[PDB]
């Protein structure tokens, strides 16, 4: 599935994640417009074999199983694949693992670059919240 800004927001929101941590909602609507367009089922090959999944495009080296990747710790225990459902449960519950571990935002390359340090509550200027 393919989610409007909008929609994303709103479904971010039910789901726990307006200042989890510390990160307003624009924070993870920005971070998943620029990994993924919104777009749930997208996937990328990385050098070193591991792939990222999902809306918030999370990691097969250390969140999830996909069968492919050996250095594998699956610290969500959950098949990648699970993560590319239109439901996006499974992709939040485990964001929100990584988000704590550590690194806060900072292990998501494009929040970082495209994301951080920008007016990012415009992502969520037009909705109902």
């Amino acid at each position: 599935k393919v989610f409007g800004r909008c929609e994303l927001a709103a479904a971010m929101k039910r789901h726990g994640l307006d200042n989890y941590r510390g990160y307003s909602l624009g924070n993870w609507v920005c971070a998943a417009k620029f990994e993924s367009n919104f777009n749930t089922q997208a996937t990328n090959r990385n050098t070193d074999g591991s792939t990222d999944y999902g809306i918030l495009q999370i990691n097969s080296r250390w969140w999830c199983n996909d069968g492919r990747t050996p250095g594998s710790r699956n610290l969500c225990n959950i098949p990648c694949s699970a993560l590319l459902s239109s439901d996006i449960t499974a992709s939040v519950n485990c964001a929100k693992k990584i988000v704590s571990d550590g690194n806060g935002m900072n292990a998501w390359v494009a929040w970082r670059n495209r994301c951080k340090g920008t007016d990012v509550q415009a992502w969520i200027r037009g909705c109902r919240l």
